[PDB]
DNA sequence: AAACATTCGTTCACGTGAGTTCCAGTACAAGTCTGGTC
């Protein structure tokens, strides 16, 4: 239904769960279409440019600029 | 009366179960890099 209404996803919560600051995966869960395999459309695009990287990956092209073709 | 077969307590090797140490696989959390717009 969320996919029908063009929404991000759904959340599932446990009724007997207390509040715990800064804690993940205790009583709250999320489901998005991306997390389910096959439910998304993927794009095949070309790499037309590159950028240099920051500290952990310095002397290599870390991010890229992609382009689609013209019929 | 003498020779041969059987039996018995002993011995060794080999196999299997339980305890201990070490390492690989798994899980989770935090850190680091990136993307997009307003």
């Amino acid at each position: 239904e969320a996919i029908d209404k063009r929404e991000e996803g759904i959340m599932v919560k446990q009724p007997l769960s207390i509040y715990k600051p800064d804690k993940r995966g205790e009583g709250w869960l999320k489901i998005k279409p991306e997390y389910v395999s096959g439910l998304m459309d993927e794009l095949d695009i070309l790499i037309v440019g590159g950028y240099w990287g920051k500290g952990s990956r310095g002397g290599m092209m870390s991010h890229f600029l992609c382009a689609v073709a013209e019929k």
